[PDB]
């Protein structure tokens, strides 16, 4: 039995003095302000509803939340004590506490949270009592505690705050380039009360050692962790059962002589998991159970969807990733936080998944300056057969090489380990040379917690000058893992979180002078006033490609997401043409966490750029493509699946109309094919490429000649194309 | 109330390298300096008490915790020098945006450089590009060139 | 008061390495012989108890802490040999140059050598240039030779000891060349011997058997035994009868097989293999240590 204590609690907040409080007596006798407040939540959203400050997604209005964050909170509620059966336990569980926190139950203390990132279960059974019960959590301020320690050189300076070095909090809640500084603070995730049983499941862990596609084999080791009385040793028994729909694939049932014990299964009848393009994403329901051998009474029940596959990171960013002895060419995109109070994540997280399905990413890699996501979103990457590249949560900087933050991380890697060790979907960890951190303690913990997948202890930034110059078309990275460029978003967004006054950007009606508003949504990390920067990079790349920065807002929208849309479609297809030696491209990135002007090519508000739609054509299974060779250019068709396709293709000039290229082409599994030679053409202009496979039809481009453009004329090659709207 | 140094070192098991080295096995569990317990330069005088100065600080709630300097570059052809402060405070959250850090190069009362920024975070790194300075150089290769380096942290309403 | 040893392993979360073992996932966590919980040549006995000796002492506030035997050089041939001897003893400050140690090593009663040192610090090291003595070899490549190494605490003024502590010590140097091959005294030597295994599933019986077991390996002509990592370490006894007996002893760490490599398991086997090593250093017999 699990009862939630999510719902409407209680929130008082204050100052926090130079002592901070932390008894609840201390709580309640501190002058503060009471409000409502829901569960799972940030303590912004329950001030938001009681109108105490103003949408900090529009305007400058992050800015006016500065103060509380010298704030604490006080959470309280009571709850009905379940009823317990001798020799069972009530756990006390915390999906999320941001950040530091004393926990209270009827006046007895049982924790000391100190970690935003991972759960924390407190065993309560001896403090409940009859009748309602208390529950009080006092938070203290995050950023005041960063002066409980003394930095190292290295930690000062970077790009992720100084107050983010000694603490165990997401990095990109301090502010960063792509999100708001907005530390917040309270129960972002789930509260519940557990009831266990002495006779109880600690751990299931699901390896895969071996799998045989072509004769529907695998071999599954489940590694089971129980607590079992010594009275009940001999006495309870295992029923483990694999299944997909109800159809049964196996059933053993073993006698539990032991706390823990590993149980080999050679299964057969079992599709093995694959990316998306390379196969299906094949799932079975794992199921095991403790069994009384006399009464079948059962004590506890683990259930997951697991997947059977193997992953191999063969070194030559010079790796390929190997999925079930195939090497798999991988396209996705970075993901960033799904929203600056990350009690929303949850909200956000299937729609998210969408995009990516519908972009056809096989990969997609969880930043670390983002939270370690829930067990939903593996859930569903599990099911659309996308890769999780993970890395533990530290942004770009240094950190302590002494023993506290080490004992720190290494209970947060065992912790996020153990929690996600399970899901197919799953291929690589990342620490992101003498590092303490990031060569002695988390690979201490993939050595000892999850020994089945690669630990890595590539980023293409630089000038973000024009993207043919070399430092991109040259660069000799097989894999890349970072990629972007600059887009406007979609007027509609702009309307939406600028003021009145600040929807067109020119300060004082000044081409390429950015007003306030727009500065802060840079990201500005704090409110300084200055003209430039990062904003800057919209109009440098549009003036590289068009000229000129058109003064219109409608054009210049229209300008920047071509040039970011150009630019990004142009390096997916100088990996994928350029294979075997090119392995992956890891994009960034693919949506917003907050309404604000980014690389990104979708917004926090689900407004797709026009990249958004170039790339998903570029993202097929089978794509055909063209890239610049030395004497004109060359029609590739890039096959990422493991069968054989053949098709016709057609290339056109769009002003002129004449033909270029008419034929047939076989797409051989799992490379790059040469279709053609195509001749040098005279000028500016674009060519359209159609094609068509198994009796769809689809489409692409090529844009020829050499900057600068006139917007006017790329614009009717586009609605000429007749592919993409405008 | 102190203790007797060479007691303690019984408190400790010790292992077979710190046996029969010319330092005393006296030494080897404390931290002290091993030429106290004898040597063949310095006598045996163990010795104890309070042997540098002892004195009462006052610090208000703003204090620069520490000031670290550091050389990232020197040319001394040109007379310059990039020089970065990695500053740690503390600093009450009421006094954040409250508070600004003046920096000051100097020779001889002359000023050669001065920043001043607003202290936004407990902890930040501020880099000086120097015009007009000279660089440090141990004896016959050159002049051993100092200049007073000063960090204050300066309320920007009450100039406190 | 003695509690469940197998409940005991409850207490922890073991790694995916530690799970699935030929040893107990319940011998993973807990500092016991692995092969009390079962093997394919021993049975699950888990058993509890006091299986060793207990005693009451009563030490002197001058005391020794340790002795420590090392064999610096041996030359078989001149029979000469250096033999150092690390001294940690507990010494009151008042008794600061006021006792001497003296040492003596002999045979049989006959004297070899007598060193006194006026005691001026509680740890020293002395060295020893011995004459007339004999090399320990293993069994044949040469006798094995002991010689009686005591030293005692004596009051300087009223001749008091205050302490004494003897053993049999063998000089001889050992040294693997690395597939590997054992050097004893500067002689590559072929090893042939077994491997030592529980003497009893109850071990309390393991001192009883010791005597007839080594004659065992005494008539099989054995110059070599290695104790098997699934036992106990064996008491002083059996290590006494591998010097004379001139039996080399491999001495595997009481492990199974893998295990964690967290802080807490790696200070209770920091604190068990400082106990053994310092325990059993001494003895000629013992070549190697082995992390198993």
């Amino acid at each position: 039995s699990e009862q939630s204590l999510n719902g409407r609690w209680t929130l008082k907040f204050f100052p926090q003095p130079a002592v901070p409080v932390m008894t609840i007596e201390g709580a309640e006798a501190a002058n503060g302000i009471v409000v409502d407040a829901v569960v799972p939540g940030n303590v912004e959203i329950d001030m938001e509803a009681a109108g105490l400050v103003e949408d900090p997604m529009v305007g400058n209005n992050i800015y006016k939340l500065r103060p509380y964050e010298g704030y604490q909170w006080y959470y309280s509620r009571t709850f009905a004590a379940p009823v317990v059966t001798e020799g069972q336990r009530l756990v006390l569980h915390f999906g999320g506490i941001d950040t530091f926190a004393e926990v209270y139950v009827n006046g007895i203390k049982v924790g000391s949270a100190d970690n935003m990132l991972i759960e924390h279960d407190y065993d309560i059974t001896s403090v409940v009592k009859e009748g309602e019960n208390r529950l009080d959590v006092i938070i203290r301020s995050s950023v005041m505690e960063a002066q409980n320690h003394f930095l190292g050189t290295l930690s000062i300076g970077n790009f992720s705050n100084e107050e983010s070095a000694p603490v165990r909090r997401a990095p990109s809640t301090y502010g960063w380039d792509i999100m708001p500084r907005l530390v917040s603070a309270g129960l972002w995730r789930d509260v519940t009360l557990r009831v266990e049983n002495p006779v109880t499941i600690v751990d299931a862990n699901w390896v895969t050692l071996s799998v045989n596609p072509k004769a529907r084999e695998a071999s599954e080791s489940l590694y089971l962790q129980t607590r079992l009385p010594f009275e009940m040793h001999d006495k309870v028994k295992a029923v483990i059962t694999i299944s997909r729909d109800g159809r049964q694939i196996l059933r053993k049932e073993a006698l539990m002589r032991k706390f823990a014990n590993l149980f080999t299964l050679n299964l057969s009848g079992v599709d093995a998991w694959w990316p998306r393009g390379y196969g299906e994403p094949a799932l079975y329901t794992a199921e095991v159970s403790l069994v009384d051998v006399t009464s079948g009474k059962i004590y506890d029940t683990k259930t997951s969807k697991i997947g059977f596959r193997t992953v191999k990171l063969e070194l030559d960013g010079q790796f390929q990733f190997i999925i079930n002895g195939e090497p798999v060419f991988a396209k996705g995109t970075n993901w960033v936080p799904l929203d600056a109070l990350h009690s929303r994540d949850a909200s956000h997280v299937e729609e998210a998944v969408q995009l990516m399905v519908e972009m056809n990413c096989n990969i997609v890699r969880c930043w670390g300056g983002n939270v370690y996501e829930d067990t939903h979103f593996f859930e569903l990457c599990d099911k659309y057969g996308i890769m999780v590249w993970q890395d533990f949560a530290m942004g770009c900087g240094n950190y302590s090489q002494r023993d506290n933050f080490a004992a720190a991380l290494e209970k947060e890697a065992i912790s996020v380990v153990v929690k996600l060790r399970n899901h197919p979907s799953l291929i690589l960890w990342s620490g992101n040379n003498n590092d303490r951190v990031s060569r002695q303690v988390l690979s201490r913990v993939i050595y000892e917690f999850d020994p089945t997948r690669p630990y890595l202890p590539n980023h293409l930034w630089g000038p973000r000058g024009y993207y043919k110059d070399p430092f991109y078309t040259e660069n000799p990275s097989q894999f890349v893992s970072e990629i972007g460029y600059h887009g406007c978003p979609n007027r509609e967004t702009l309307e939406r979180m600028f003021s009145p006054d600040s929807v067109n950007p020119w300060q004082n009606g000044v081409v390429g002078m950015w007003n306030d508003e727009w500065q802060t949504k840079a990201n500005r990390i704090y409110d300084d006033k200055f003209q430039g920067g990062r904003n800057d990079l919209m109009t440098n790349q549009v003036r590289i490609i068009f000229g000129e920065v058109p003064a219109d807002l409608d054009d210049f929208i229209f300008a920047s997401q071509s040039v970011q849309a150009e630019a990004m479609k142009f390096f997916v297809e100088l990996w994928r043409g350029r294979r075997p030696y090119r392995t992956g491209i890891i994009w960034w990135n693919i949506r917003d966490g907050w309404p604000l002007l980014s690389d990104a090519i979708s917004d926090y508000w689900g407004g797709k750029k026009q990249a958004f739609y170039y790339m998903q054509n570029v993202h097929h299974d089978v794509c055909c493509l063209i890239n610049p060779a030395a004497n004109g250019y060359m029609l590739k068709v890039d096959n990422n699946t493991l069968k054989d396709f053949e098709g016709v293709v057609e290339v056109k000039d769009v002003a002129s109309g004449k033909q270029v290229f008419k034929g047939k082409f076989v797409s051989k599994a799992n490379q790059m094919s040469e279709i053609a030679t195509l001749p040098m053409q005279k000028g500016q202009g674009m060519l359209v490429i159609s094609y068509r496979i198994e009796g769809n039809e689809y489409f692409n481009h090529y844009l020829y000649g050499e900057p600068p453009y006139k917007l006017d004329q790329y614009r009717k090659w586009v609605k000429k194309c007749g592919i993409y709207e405008l």
